[PDB]
């Protein structure tokens, strides 16, 4: 069984639903192909995001990383998007200091409130990290039934199948688990009074579920190792970012703004090495000539703040004051 309900909010539970947080459960009660088109912009307050690679409401979207990159700082900024009213996070197959880490010193208060946060360690039972997600998007569900727009954040989709595969080894004594991450997956999306936008994690560099989880969402949020080593956070890799509900849920100027921002990262890594070594001529070729000038720009733009949120209004401004 799954516990569900708004009292939930700001506790932290296991893969079948016991407090983790020191104290005992409030009152809370027990519980295809395609969903609805995806038409609303879902605001993440990341610029990076926000400007080339906007997400839809009911949008269920991978998020592609190696380790060490600042994957969690990404899902805590992401728990702070202007519009979603609640979050289910979900943290499985994590070792047990970094989780405890992440929710004591990277949750801020304020967003632990509006988080249910679902714990499953990979000290943990197979079979409890595996449940971790069923309990995680049956919360998400409850909250979409009541007319929220939810946010379900799960890491990771890997130590996921990982789990999922030492039952399987198990099969044996005695053996729709076996079937079931696609169906998950589909549990999302939008519905009649609500909706569930997702993200779910990856790790690379495994390899096969990547390639399955991609032909299974609606966009790919890749997080790169050398931006990250620069210090350059949230280290997302623009050019390898992709939403598929880009064109559907923003303006023309945005979308405009949004290929300009592009043309010029795309124009600036050709003319990378010649930069690097010191042979650039410029007047030589004017496209790259305006590429170079508006990178620093751009890259300041896209380094953000974990404390930062920035509103629609605000994104459009300072895309306007950079490239045009």
């Amino acid at each position: 069984q799954v516990p569900v309900g708004e009292a939930l909010l700001g506790r932290v539970i296991d893969g079948f639903g016991r407090p983790l947080d020191g104290r005992e459960l409030p009152d809370v009660c027990w519980k295809a192909m395609v969903r609805q088109p995806i038409t609303q912009p879902l605001m993440t307050g990341i610029r990076a995001i926000d400007s080339v690679a906007t997400c839809g409401e009911g949008q269920r979207v991978g998020i592609f990383s190696a380790p060490g990159v600042g994957k969690s700082t990404l899902l805590a900024m992401l728990c702070n998007a202007p519009d979603a009213d609640s979050n289910v996070l979900v943290l499985i197959g994590e070792r047990g200091r970094e989780v405890r880490e992440f929710i004591d010193f990277t949750l801020s208060e304020e967003t632990r409130k509006r988080c249910v946060i679902v714990v499953a360690t990979s000290d943990r039972p197979a079979l409890e990290r595996v449940r971790a997600l069923f309990v995680a998007t049956t919360i998400a569900e409850f909250f979409r039934d009541n007319g929220k727009r939810v946010v379900l954040l799960a890491d990771s989709l890997t130590r996921y199948a990982r789990a999922a595969r030492e039952i399987a080894l198990a099969a044996g004594e005695t053996a729709g688990v076996f079937s079931a991450l696609p169906r998950l997956l589909e549990r999302t999306g939008m519905g009649e009074k609500g909706s569930i936008t997702a993200f779910y994690t990856v790790l690379v560099e495994n390899e096969p579920l990547a390639d399955e989880v991609r032909s299974l969402l609606d966009g790919h949020i890749v997080l790169s190792r050398r931006l990250a080593e620069r210090g350059h956070y949230p280290a997302i890799d623009v050019l390898a970012t992709l939403s598929r509900v880009f064109p559907v849920v923003t303006s023309h100027e945005h979308r405009q703004l949004a290929a300009i921002l592009r043309r010029c990262l795309a124009l600036y890594q050709e003319v990378e090495l010649l930069i690097r070594i010191g042979e650039y001529q410029r007047g030589v070729d004017t496209d790259t000539d305006k590429a170079i000038d508006t990178y620093p720009d751009i890259c300041t733009f896209l380094r953000q703040s974990k404390d930062e949120v920035c509103g629609p209004e605000l994104l459009i401004e300072k895309l306007h004051q950079i490239l045009t």
